[PDB]
Formats: structure tokens, C-alpha cells, sequence
């Protein structure tokens, strides 16, 4: 956490607020954000200053996605895919099944490959002003990264497929509608109500709640008589660790 | 299998069989002789002729207030490890295992309180009614336990992930407006209208042919993990399957 | 696309209009029509006059569903090669097709019917569109693949529903339960899909195509093997362009 | 109090032995539920810690019974096709102890599901395998289409399922059909020191590693890690 | 009418001859539409009840053409052009309506892996070689021959000639589950017709059932699958 | 430090330095040898690795007392230490950016075998003694082991060795799958030299595509597979 130029992390009673810390470029992230924000996330996991992670943008932005001079046009093979995944490493490899509970607060702009990051969150509270973009085809690529995959974990087929074409924005009601978002609220209570959020899993089982929100995810595509045995397993090592 | 039931109510309607859990002293909390008592119950009903639609609902004021914290959990926890894992095998042997794929339409009417492992036979139900003043809960981060058994597939096999993970999290209840929301249930209206909605659906599902019904319901839940290529060659089968079993 | 006798093509300043044409049986889809609409997807795929398709139905009807008479009651192997030429049309040419498709649900929509209208890339219907999955109350399963394109945009308790009730919904019913994308008046119905049929011609075809192939490929996948497809399908994007 | 079952205890095996030689050990419904009986109860009797399943006479199974299984309502016949696969891999593929088939003579059709749900097998030279059911103008269901692709290649499958045609025990050992076939004169003594191995191991730790082995076969990498971690912990919380 | 490949009857026998031996049974995009053709011919054709598929001369097929396929465009036509030989090495040959045998006479190399994997037997001649050889001329085993190998051979044999491009005889490829058998190639036409005979014999509709029903089942879980495998015995006894 | 790394004319011979412990994978092992992965991938002296042992061990499995004794730790630190064994010995060796062979010289035991499957190519010497010993000190195949030997070796073979802990040799290794090839220690180093020259002639481009594509393909329906060749083939000329 020292000699952050791309994050800001504030610690508030348990809570972690990380903000992408770009907000002249709209929160754009770049190889060196996401070099800070795997940095920021490995190291949160085991500072006992916070039991929860809150995943937010400075300014008027959430992000505006990948940065389109630093991580897509200035980007060999190898040294392009080491960069490619480099994004991936935080924004689903770390954050899908993270140490503790994380909560994204969706307070503005949310386009592109900002959406990883957001489903990757184990919950997530949108702002009615914030405004979602899949505008990756008005850019003349694909939702690459993990964001077609992530999309195509929490929206319907229709939904995926309407706002991957048409790359039309849309707003937290149209996001908590179609499943992107837990809830949608004024943007004036969103820090108050992503602080409840918070506060009410500060209040849980830390190893139950970990163990919990990992085996949702964990279960999705097994069978049931193999989702059955996962989770017995699960439920004997929960009591083992706490 | 119908006879010295000592935790399950059996009454027969016209070709339904309304079966409720009968612990309203214990909020029909699941206890390991309850879970074998269902089975007996559920088994039973799949060749009573009595029967063409099973209605799972519980008496009192709850639908069911989960697992029996003393007799499933509390009396068996230091119990052997094959022995816990009987029980355990034998809670979804009705939850899920008999439920899912139930040879008869199945419909869950949750008239109460519905928390922890109610989710499972609640979900492994093939349509599900609401009371609005139903309270739905995931409670048990609360008691500082996963939703085990089967009860985080079920949610997530019905539910979004973000949903799913919520109400999993956060141990908040809901009532039945939200469980339809959230696709916990097909419908919620007040529970003054309850059973006679459930009647009204169940009579429903009883006018149809009761082959092809099954085959149906049953062809739904086997498609969802294939691939389209091979759903087409299973529901070509299950097709023909149903014209030689009509 | 010459000598059709159960399908309608128009050209439209890039829209290709495809209507199944048999409103006095309520567009039902017989082995003729499934033979002609596959003939007709394949030739829109290559015909420099469309960039996108539109498939809609004459008159009152979407489609009725299958045929009861030419295509249900009407040896093993010719019964399978019959089933097997709707769906060749129905999901196997739709749902992966090379140029962005929009189902038009003009009005009735039962049975099969669902099939292409769910392999298509999106959908608008109208308010006043019937739809149903009357096949329990003819005796019959989904079959086909209906059971399969229901389960792969409702939730299991709205599949379950209508599937074991039969019950028949509108449009903006089938826009709740994820069927369709939007639901307008039939009135406003052709200007709201012309609408959004031209906002997708203004963009990028191949990098169109290759992102909402992507959607329903990487559904079944794990997320780091998703992750190493959509890498290699942005590197096959860049290079097709 | 079983007719078509003979369990016999041996310092901690359980040799379980098919017991209707009369009709070449075919599986009945009545047998059907009476294994599901005797593995039920010796899950849990503790003079065993491995079971073997075997057959008496020159067989060890000749499939599912042609006259009561087959020949003799539509949910009453979804109910005794259960029965049968209650016992031949619902049971058998993730029972609470080591099993071990020991195929000493005919096995052919529905025999393949208990043979392959069993976690190791081995088999005489002398004994005849065969997929026969495409000689009986049936396909191999039940599972048995599913438990031969299971432990063997899809050539290997396709090939005796089309045909129909026998093979002998090293044939099966070649195909990944069982672990391994000696003559029948030593076929019980191989089996018996290897079911002794077994004994010789945590119970506990065994169970738990032989389950792990196929509940992590469909899954993918980053899963099974996840599985792995969280068996593993249970096996030490248990044990 | 057709120039590339050649049909022979005999007895319910349709020996189907990949039929360019100049260049080595190479498969371009007319032999691609001709196979498909003479796929969709003979599936209604009562002269064969069995399918043998095998190249002419000293081939059974050198791969896609390098020159015709490879060679010899805009995205969707090469999209067609790929799409036109998976229609008939895979999609139409996978579960082809009628048993298929794959008799390897000679070079088998590359896009050759496809149709023959496809394939339901395979019988090759020990003199045939084998050889994965996309490596050596600059592009992966694309189409479907990466996942045909992957399909029947382990990881380790896939791997090992996927990435050396090395090749191998029939006996090899018999090891390691390529193919089912493995002859001198003087016994290679009747030990091939003899297994298409013993294919013969059988109830055509329960052997076509009984194949597809294996490759079906593979990815499912035991529970699935015996649904699926009870539904499909009893479409069997109805068709 | 625990590691060694030997260039030769584009060979990257990597030996595990602890063989006083005979190869034991510690946390620092674990740690280090993922620096030298990683350093390798862009080291343009190297386009093979070769993951070998120094001494007459492969590797002996995981340190028992600095790997699991030792860490007896708060859950996520234990979590943490067991995530960096994994982090080498399969997230980064299973798609490794350049042609990986292992070469197993001598003792190879229980957490060995995840690097070992994870690597592309294997060569054994069949005096090199194999063994899932886990079972033997009270641990199932816990990390990715139980995945791995499923993921080369069928479901009989891994069940055996898995069970019975029973050690086995090189040519028992290669008949199962486990390994490629197995010939006498003598020959060891000659024999994989040989295949990691094969590996260096060719394209490395089209190597590494086309030895990911095989491992990605497997969990894949054939028509996914085919759409997921089609990009890779594309992304593969791109590049
Ligand atoms: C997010 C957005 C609506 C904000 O609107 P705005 O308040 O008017 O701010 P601006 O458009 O003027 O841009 C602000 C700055 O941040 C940069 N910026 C915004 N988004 C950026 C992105 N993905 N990558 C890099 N820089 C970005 C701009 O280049 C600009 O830099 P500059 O001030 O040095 O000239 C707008 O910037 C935008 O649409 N960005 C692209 C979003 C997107 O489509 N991402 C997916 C790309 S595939
Ligand atoms: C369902 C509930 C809201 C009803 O509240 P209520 O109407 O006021 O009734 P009570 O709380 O007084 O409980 C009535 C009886 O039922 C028992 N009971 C209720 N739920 C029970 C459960 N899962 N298991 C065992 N007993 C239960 C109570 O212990 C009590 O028994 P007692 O009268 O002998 O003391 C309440 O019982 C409850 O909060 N929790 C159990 C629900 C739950 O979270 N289950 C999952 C836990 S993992
Ligand atoms: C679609 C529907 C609501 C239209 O109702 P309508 O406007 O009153 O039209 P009608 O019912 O009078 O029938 C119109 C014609 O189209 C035919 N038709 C309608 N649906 C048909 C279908 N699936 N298949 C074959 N013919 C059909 C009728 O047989 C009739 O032919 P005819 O006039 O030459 O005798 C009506 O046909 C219906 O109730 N059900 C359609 C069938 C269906 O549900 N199919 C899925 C079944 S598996
Ligand atoms: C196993 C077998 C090779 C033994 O040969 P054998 O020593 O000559 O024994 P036989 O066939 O002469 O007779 C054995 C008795 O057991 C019965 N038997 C053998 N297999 C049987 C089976 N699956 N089901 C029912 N009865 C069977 C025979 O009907 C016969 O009864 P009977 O003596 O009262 O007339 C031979 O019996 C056989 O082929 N059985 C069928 C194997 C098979 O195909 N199973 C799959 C069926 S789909
Ligand atoms: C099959 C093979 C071993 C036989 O070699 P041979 O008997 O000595 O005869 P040749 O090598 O001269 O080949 C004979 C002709 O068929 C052609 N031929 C062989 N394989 C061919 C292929 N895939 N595609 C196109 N033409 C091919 C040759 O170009 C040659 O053409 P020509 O006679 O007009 O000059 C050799 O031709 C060969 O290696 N082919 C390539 C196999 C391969 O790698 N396929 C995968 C390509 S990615
Ligand atoms: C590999 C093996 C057969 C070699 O036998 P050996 O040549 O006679 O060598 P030794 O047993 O005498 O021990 C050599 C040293 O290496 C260590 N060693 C060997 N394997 C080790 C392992 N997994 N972990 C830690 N140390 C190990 C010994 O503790 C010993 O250290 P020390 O000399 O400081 O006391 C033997 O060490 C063995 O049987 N097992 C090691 C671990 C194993 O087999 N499986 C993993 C258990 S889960």
C-alpha cells in the first residue's frame, strides 16, 4: 500500500474503500493499475485493518475501462498476452473466489472491461446515475479479457447479447433489472448504503462467510449429487478452520 | 409407508395430495426421522392412484424453519462419520434426489416461515406459490454454518448469482414478493388466497396428460448442462419415450 | 431464393425482411418450409444485400409451430432426417449465423416456434403477440430443441410454468421472463425493429459477429478457459477484418 | 435370509458372492434388492473394512435376468430399472468402503455396471467378457453404456458394444477394463492379498482419496484444486 | 459423376475409396462436397448396411489439400470452405445412421485423423503410417483433429505427436487406442470385411442406437446418463 | 538456489537442487522454482524446458516437515503456502509458454506427480521408481495430484496406485500413460535430448498453439471445439 499513484485505499472501521485513482483519465485502467490493483488486493487479504473490500472510482467514474493508449494501443506475443493477463490476474482471478467479502459501488461510468472487475465482486450497489456501457463494439473489438464470460455469468442471453451489439448505455435500475447489480439507489445514499452492506458482513463468520460466498460460485456448473458431496466437504472444512 | 406417521400430515383432495410437514410445535424443523418419513411419504405417493400432484406445505405458521438444530445438527454432531454422513445422504435422499425428478408434478406452497434447508425441497419442487407474508431467509451465516446439503445448488440453480449470493451473505429475509422477484417461486399473493391458488394451478396440472406432463418437467431439468447438439438427440429420445409409456 | 413457395424475402436498405409465408395455416413450419428456410439462411449469409435478417411471419402469425399435419403425423431414419432438417434451420444455422438476426414476433408464437425464435441474436415482439408452449395440451413434449431454447433464457421456475401449464402470455410477459429483449405495440413494431436492425448495421459486421458468437460460446466454460478463448477470438477478430 | 447372495466374512473382508448359479448369476430384481440390502448393512458392519464382489459357480454375472428382469406399467418398470442401478453404481461408485470385483468366470450385458462401479477389479485369463446385448437386440442400458466408456477408450467400447464378440481377462486388462487378471488358480489369493493392502490403510484417508479420484474427473483444473483443498481438510477433521 | 471418390457394394458392403491418388487421397474442398454426397447417398441406400471408409492406392489419405484447401479468400468463405469438410469428417460421420469402419491402407496424416476418428472401428495395416504432421508445416491440427485425437488417445500419445510431428505404424496406433486392430496389410481387406460382416449381422436400428448411445453418454454424469440410456432403450424398441 | 538451470544450444535443462532431501518441494522451492518459470518464458536462449531432479531423485513429493509439518498456520496462511506450490507445479506449468519435458531420473512420489503431468512430454527411466505414497502417511493426493494422474492415466490405473500406494517402475508408468516413453537410465538424458531437439525444429509459435489447443479442447462438445480451433488457428497466424 505505499507509493500508490493508480489506487487510494481507505480504511474506515473494517471496511476497505479501494478507488481506482485515476479520475483525469476517467479511471481507465492501465498496466500499472493493474500491477497496484493485484498488489493492493494480495496484500488487503491478509491486513487485519479490514474484513471487507469495497471496490469503487474516484470522480465521476467507476471506469471508463481498459485504458485505450496504455493497455490496448501501445500493446510481441508473449509481452502481449503477459499484459493481457495481467488485467485478468485482479480482475477476476483474485477478486471471483477473494479472501473476504467484496462489495462493488458503482458510483458513474462503467464501460468496457470495467465490467469484470464489477461481476467479479461477490455483490455489487450501483448508483441510479451511473451509466454501463458494453461499448466495445462501437470501438471496433470484442468484449475481450473475461467481460464477455463475466456478462454471460449474471444477465440472460438476451440481455448479454442486446447490450453487447448495440453497445447502448444503460443505467443502475436497467443494471439491477437485468441482474448486473444487487441494487440500484440515488447517488447521494450510495456510500451510506454500501456501508450498511458492509457493515452487515463485518458482522458474519469471516471463515463462513468466505467458505459461503466461495461455494456458491464453486457449484454452479457441478451436478447435484456432485454439488452434494462439494459442499459437505465445504461444510467440514468451514467448521475445521474457524 | 402411510401408516404411524409421527412427523408428516398426508390429505388427499380431488387427485392432490397435500403433504405437510407436521412439526408446528418445532416450526416443521427437518429431523432425521422427518427425513426418512418424507421418503416413505414420497415414495409411496408416486404409485398411490390417490394422487396426480403432490402439494409440499407445512401446518401452522410455517412452511419450515430448516434443519432440527437439536435433532439433525446439535445430536449428531459428534456422532461417527459414516453415521453423519447416512443422515446427511438421508435429508437429500427427499430434498432433492426424490423431489427433482418426481415421477408426479410437484408444487411447493409456502404458507410461513421457509429458512435455511426448506430452500432445497422447496426449489427441487417443480412450481412453487407464495404467501406475500411468507418470510423467506437464508439464515444459516447467522448460526455460523454454510448453506450445506444441497440448499447452495438449489439457490443457485433458480436464483442469479447476484441474488444468490445476497441473501446467502447477508442472512436477510424476504418475503414472497421478493422470492418471485428473485425467481425463488413461480407466484405470490396473499396468503387469504393461497391454497385456493394452489388448488386452481394444481387442478391445472392435473388436466393434463400425466405421462407427457412428467416426461416434460423431467426433459427440462435433464437439457439445461447439454450442449445443443446433444439436447436434440436426448429430447428425440424422450419424445419417442413418451409415445411408447403413453 | 428463386421459386420459394412458403418464404418471403425483401430487401431493405440492408435489412433482409424473411417471412415465413403460409398465414392461412398460421405460418405452421412444414418439412417444405423447413427445407426452403434453410435454403434461404444459407444464401443470406453471402448476399451482399443484407447485413442483417429479420425473420418475421405473414399476416396474424410469427408461426403456429410445427405443421400438426405435414410435419407431426406425416420409416425411422426418414423420420429423423424430417427432424433433423428443422432444426437444421431452426438453431443450427440461427444461433451461430454469420451476419446479427432479430426475431419479430408479429403475433402467434407456440410450440416450435420457439426454437428460432430463441436462436436468434435478439428479439422484439409485439404487446398484442400470443406466445405458448401449447405442446402438453396436444400430448406432446418440447421437442426439437424447445425444451432446450426455453431452458436457455428463462429461469427454471418461468420454464417450468408455462411448459407444464401451457398457459399462453403477451408480449411484454415474454419481455419479464428474458423471451425476448423488448416489447412494443404492434403498431410501433416494424419502425422499433427497423430501428434496432439499423443501429446494428452501423457497426463493425465482423467484429459484431465474432462478439456475439462469443457470448454463447463461452457460456459452458470455466472461466480461465473462457478467458483463453476470447483471447484467441479477438486475435481471430483482428485478422478477418 | 438372503436367496440369491452369499456374504462371507474373512479378517475384515466381506466376500460378497453372487448366488444363482443355477441361472449363470443373472441379475433379478429380486437380487437387485437384496445387494442393496447387503451393501447397506455392510457399510456399516464393522467386521469389514473392504468388500469383494464375486459370484459363485463358473460365473461371476451373466447380465440382467432375460426372463425376470426383462420379459416379465410404466412407472412400475422405471421403478424395478432403478432398483437395479440403486445398488450396480449409486451405491457401488462412492460406497463407504474399498471394493474390489472379482471377475472368476461369464461376464457379460449388465454385469459391466457393479464391475466398473467397484473401485478396482481383477479378473481370471479364463473368464469370457462380453457386451452382448446387440446380440439380444438390445442396447447395453441401464449404465453399462456409460460405466464401459467410463474406464475404457472410446475404440475399445464402440468396438465390443457393436460386435458383441467375447474377450478374456488379459483382453480386459489390456482395454483398462479391469486392473489386472492372473489364472484362475490364483485369481482368489491376488484378489485376497490385494483386498489385505487395502485393509492395511487409514480407512478414513482411503475412502476419501478413492472418492476424490472420481468426483474431480469432470471438473477443471482451478476446480478440482478447490475440491482437493477442501477434501483433504475434511479428511483430517474426521479422521 | 463423382471424381474423387469411388463406391464399391459388396454384399450390404459400401467400400467408400477416397479416389486422389496422385495426391495421395488429399482431401479438397470438391472431395469435401463429394464425400458429404456420397454420406447423404448412402445413408438411404438398402445396397449397404455398413459403411467402410479407406483411400485408394498406397493412401488412405495424406490430409486436407495443401494447395486446394489450405492455398487456394474472404472471412466467410473460408469459414465455408472450413465448415464443408467438418460437415462430413465429423458432423455427418460422428453418428453417421449406419455402422462406419475406418481400414487405414496406408499414409494417414493430418486432417486424415478427423473422418477416421469419426469413425465408429477403425482396422489399420501395420505397414500404414501415422503422423500428426501439422507441426511440421506451420499450422496447428485444426478443423477438428485436435479434438478427434484428444477424443481417443490419452494426453500423453496426443501431446507427444501433436508437438513432433513424428509418425508411427499400426501397431502403434492400435497401442495406443487410434484404431481397434492392427493387421499385416495382406490380411488387412478381409480382416476389415470381416468385421463389417459381423456388423451386418446385427439389428441395424439397436446397433445404431447402441453406437451413438456410447459417444452420447461420455460427458454426462452417471445419474444423467441413465436417464438418457433409458430413454433411449426405449425409443430403440419402438423404432 | 534450490533450483538449478543448465542452457544447452536452446535446451533448458531444470533440475531441482535439494537433493540431500532428495528433491522435497518446500515452500522455498515452490517459490523459487515459479521465478525460474517465469524467467524462462521470455529467456530467448531457451525454447524447451526440461524439468528434471538432481541426483537420483525426481522428486521425493512435497517436504514433509517444511511443506506439511511446519505448516500445521493460521487457514489463509496455510491457503496461501498451498496455492504457491500449485502456482508452478500446474497453473503455470499446464500452459506453459514454451514445450515442457519431464525427465525422471529416479524417485518420484506423490506431490511430483502434478509438475510431472503438467508438463507436455514425459521420458522415464525404468529403473525410476514411482509412488502415490500419499495413502501411506495418512493424506489423500491433496494439491492437483488426485486431477492430475485422472487426467493422463484411466480411472482403473489411478484408482490402483491411488489405493494400494503400490510403487511402480518406469515401463509400468508408460503402459498406464503416466509417462511418454521409458528406457534405461543410461539412455536417459540421449533419449529426451533427442525429443527436446525434436521440439526445438519446430515453429515455437505453432508448438505452443497447437500443445494449449490440445489441453484446452478436452472438456469441449465437438462443435465448440471446432469454433475454438477455427479462432486458435487464426490467432496462431496472427501471431
Ligand atoms: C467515460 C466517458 C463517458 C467520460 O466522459 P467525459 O466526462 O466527457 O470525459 P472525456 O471523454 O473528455 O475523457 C476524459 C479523459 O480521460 C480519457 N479517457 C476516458 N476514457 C478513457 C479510456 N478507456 N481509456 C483511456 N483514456 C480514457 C480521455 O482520453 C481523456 O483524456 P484527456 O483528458 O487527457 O484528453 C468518456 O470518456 C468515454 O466514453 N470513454 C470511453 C468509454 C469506453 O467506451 N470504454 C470501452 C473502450 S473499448
Ligand atoms: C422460524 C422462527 C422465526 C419462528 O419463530 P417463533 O414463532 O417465535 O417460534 P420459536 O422461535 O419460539 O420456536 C418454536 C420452537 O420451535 C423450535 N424451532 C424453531 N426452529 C427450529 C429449528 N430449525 N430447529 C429446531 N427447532 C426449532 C424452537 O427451538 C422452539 O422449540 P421449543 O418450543 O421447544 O423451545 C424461529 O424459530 C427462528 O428464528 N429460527 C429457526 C430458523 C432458521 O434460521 N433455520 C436455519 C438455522 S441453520
Ligand atoms: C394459432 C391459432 C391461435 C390461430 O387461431 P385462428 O386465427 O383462429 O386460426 P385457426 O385456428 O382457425 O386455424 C387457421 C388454419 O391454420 C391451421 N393451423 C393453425 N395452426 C396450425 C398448426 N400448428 N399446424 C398446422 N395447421 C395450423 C389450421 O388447421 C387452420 O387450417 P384450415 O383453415 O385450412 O382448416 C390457432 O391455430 C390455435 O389455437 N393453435 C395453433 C396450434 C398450436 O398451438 N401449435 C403448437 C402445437 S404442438
Ligand atoms: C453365460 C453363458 C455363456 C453360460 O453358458 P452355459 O454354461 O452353456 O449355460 P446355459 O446357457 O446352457 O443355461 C444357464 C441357465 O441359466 C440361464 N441363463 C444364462 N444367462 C442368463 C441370463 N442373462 N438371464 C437369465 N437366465 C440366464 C439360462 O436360461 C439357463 O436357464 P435353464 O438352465 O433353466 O434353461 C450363457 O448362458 C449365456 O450366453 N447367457 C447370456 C449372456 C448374455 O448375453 N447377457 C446379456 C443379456 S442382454
Ligand atoms: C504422403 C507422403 C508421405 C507420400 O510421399 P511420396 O509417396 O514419396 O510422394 P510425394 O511426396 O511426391 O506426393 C505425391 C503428390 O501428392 C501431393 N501431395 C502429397 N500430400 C499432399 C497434400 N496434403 N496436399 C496436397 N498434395 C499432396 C504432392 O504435392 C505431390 O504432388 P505432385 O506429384 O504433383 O508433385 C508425402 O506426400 C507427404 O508427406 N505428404 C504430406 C503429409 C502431411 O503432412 N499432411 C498434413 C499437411 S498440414
Ligand atoms: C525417496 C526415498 C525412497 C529415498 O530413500 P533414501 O535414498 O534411502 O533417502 P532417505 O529416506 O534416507 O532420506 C534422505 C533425506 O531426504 C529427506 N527426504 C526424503 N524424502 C523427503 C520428503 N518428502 N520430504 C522431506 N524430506 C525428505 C529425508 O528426511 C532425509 O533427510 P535427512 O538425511 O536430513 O534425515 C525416501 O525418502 C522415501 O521413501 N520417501 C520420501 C517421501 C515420500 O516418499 N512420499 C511423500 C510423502 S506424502
Amino acid at each position: 500500500l505505499n507509493g500508490l499513484t493508480t489506487v487510494k485505499v481507505q480504511f474506515d472501521e473494517g471496511i476497505a474503500w479501494v478507488s481506482l485513482n485515476r479520475p483525469d483519465k476517467r479511471n481507465a485502467m492501465s498496466p500499472t493499475l493493474n500491477r497496484e490493483m493485484l498488489q493492493v488486493l494480495e496484500a488487503l487479504e491478509f491486513d487485519d485493518r479490514c474484513g471487507v473490500v469495497v471496490l469503487t472510482g474516484e470522480g465521476d467514474s467507476f471506469s471508463a475501462g481498459m485504458d485505450l493508449k496504455e493497455y490496448f494501443r501501445e500493446t510481441p506475443a508473449l509481452i502481449k498476452a503477459q499484459i493481457r493477463r495481467a488485467a485478468g490476474a485482479w480482475q477476476w482471478r483474485k477478486l471471483r473466489f477473494y479472501a473476504k467479502p467484496t462489495i462493488a459501488m458503482v458510483n458513474g461510468w462503467c464501460f468496457g472491461g470495467a465490467f469484470t472487475p464489477l461481476i467479479a465482486c461477490d455483490l455489487a450497489v450501483a448508483a441510479d446515475e451511473a451509466t454501463f456501457g458494453l461499448s466495445e463494439i462501437n470501438w471496433g473489438i470484442i468484449p475481450a479479457g473475461n467481460v464477455t464470460k463475466a456478462v454471460s455469468q449474471v444477465c440472460g442471453e438476451r440481455a448479454a447479447l442486446y447490450y453487447i451489439m448495440s453497445g447502448e448505455p444503460f443505467g443502475g435500475q436497467k443494471a439491477r433489472e437485468i441482474g448486473l447489480v444487487n441494487e440500484s439507489v440515488p447517488l447521494a445514499a450510495l456510500r451510506e448504503r454500501t456501508r450498511e452492506l458492509a457493515k452487515t458482513l463485518l458482522g458474519k463468520n469471516p471463515t463462513v462467510l468466505r467458505q459461503a460466498k466461495h461455494a456458491l460460485r464453486r457449484v454452479e456448473p457441478m451436478d447435484w449429487d456432485l454439488s452434494e458431496e462439494y459442499l459437505a466437504a465445504k461444510a467440514e472444512q468451514t467448521a475445521a478452520i474457524d
